[PDB]
C-alpha cells in the first residue's frame, strides 16, 4: 500500500459552523434516547456504529 | 504499508465553531439518556460505537 | 509498517470553539444519564465506546 | 514498525476554547449521572470507554 | 518498534482555555454522581475507563 | 422617555459564528487600507463612521 | 429619562465564536494599514469612528 | 435621568471565544500599521476612535 | 442622575477565551507599529483613542 | 449623582483566558513599536489613549 503525494483526507469533518437560538424548550423522556445537539462525529473504519440513540429495552 | 508524502488526516474533526442561546430549558428523564450539547467525537478504528445514548433496560 | 513524510494526524479534534448562553435551565433525572456540555472526546483505536450515556438498569 | 519523518499526532485534542454564561441553573438527580461541563478527554488505544456516565443499577 | 524523527504526540490534551460565569447554581443529589467542571483527562493505553460517573447501586 | 417592559436591544451583534480556512494568502499594499478579518462592530448612536478603511492621501 | 423594567442592551457584541486556520500567509505594507484579525469593537455613542485603518499620508 | 430596574448593559463585549492556528506567517512593514490579533475593544462614549491603525505620514 | 436597581455594566470586556498555536513567525518592521496579540482594552469615556498603532512620521 | 442598588461595573476586563504556543519566532525592528503579547488594559475616563504603539519620528 505504497502512497506518495501531498495529502489524503479520509473520514474528516472540518467545516461545521452553527448558530442556534431556542427561546423555550422542554423534553420528557420515558425509555430514554434524545439527541438534540450538534453531534460532529467522524471516523475511518467502523464495525457497527457511527452515532446512535438505540432505544433498546422493555418499558411499561 | 510504506507511506511517504506530506500528510494524511484520517478521522479528524477540526472546524466546529458553534453558538447557542437557549433562554429557558428543562428536561425530565425517566430511563435516562439525553444528549443535548455539542459532542465532537472523532476516531480512527472502531469495533462498536462512535457516540451513543443507548436506552437499555427495564423501566416501570 | 514503514512510514516517512511530514505528518499523519490520526483521530484528532482540534478546532472546537464554542459559546453558550443559557439564561435558565433545570434537569430532573430518574434513572440517570444526561450529557449537556461540549464533550470533545477523540481517540485512535477502540473496542466498544467513544462516548456514551448508556441508561442501563431497572427503575420503578 | 519503523517510523521516520517530522511528526505523527495520534489521538489528540488541541484547540478547544470555550465560553459559557449560565445565569441560573439547578439539577436534581436520583440515580446519578449528570455531566454538564466541557470534558476534553483524548486517548490512543482503548478497551472499553472514552468517557461515560453509565446509569447502572436499581432505583426505587 | 524502532522510531526516529522529530516528535510523536500520543494521547495529549493541550489547548483547553475556558471561561465560565454562573451567577446562581444548586445541586441536590440522591444516588450520587454529578460532574460539572472542566475535566481535562488524557491518557495513552486504557483497559476500562477514561472518565466516568457510574451511578451504581441501590437507592430508595 | 419613560420605558417599562422586559427588554429592548438597540444596536447589538450577537450571533456571529465563523470558520475560515485559507491555505495560502499574501497582500501587497501601497497606500494602505486592507481589512480581511471578521470585524463585528456594533453601536448605538453615531456621528460619522461605523467601520471604515478610508484610503485618504497622496501616493506616488 | 425615567426607565424601569428588566433590561436594555445598548451597543453590545456578545456571541462571536470564531476559528481560523491559515496555513501560510505573508503581508508587505508600504503606507501601512492592514487589519486581518477578528476585531470585536462595540460602543454606545460615537463622534467619529467605530474602527478604522485610515491610510492617510504621502508615500513615494 | 432616573433609572430603576434590573440591568442595563451599555457598550459591552462579552462572548468572544476564538481559536487560531497559523502554521507559517511573516510581515514586512514600511510605514507601519498592521493589526493581526483579536482586538476586543469596547467602550461607552467616544470622541474620535474605537480602534485604529491610522497610517499617517511621509514614507519614501 | 439618581440610579437604583441591581446592576449596570458600562464598558466591560468579560468573556474572552483564546487559544493560538503559531508554529513559525517573523516580523520585519521599518517605521514601527505591529500589534499581533490579543489586546482586550475596555473603557468608559474617551477623548481620542481606544487602542491604536498610529504609524506617524518620516521614514526613508 | 445619587446612586443606590447592588452594583455598577464601569470599564472592566474580567474574563480573558488565553493559551499561546508559538514554536519559533523572531522580530527585527527599525523605528520601534511592536506589541505581541496579550495586553489587557481597561480604564474609566480617558483623555487620549487606551493602549498604543505610536511609531513617531524620523528613521533613515
Amino acid at each position: 500500500v505504497l502512497y506518495v503525494g501531498s495529502k489524503t483526507k479520509e473520514g474528516v469533518v472540518h467545516g461545521v459552523a452553527t448558530v442556534a437560538e431556542k427561546t423555550k424548550e422542554q423534553v420528557t423522556n420515558v425509555g430514554g434516547a434524545v439527541v438534540t445537539g450538534v453531534t460532529a462525529v467522524a471516523q475511518k473504519t467502523v464495525e457497527g456504529a457511527g452515532s446512535i440513540a438505540a432505544a433498546t429495552g422493555f418499558v411499561k
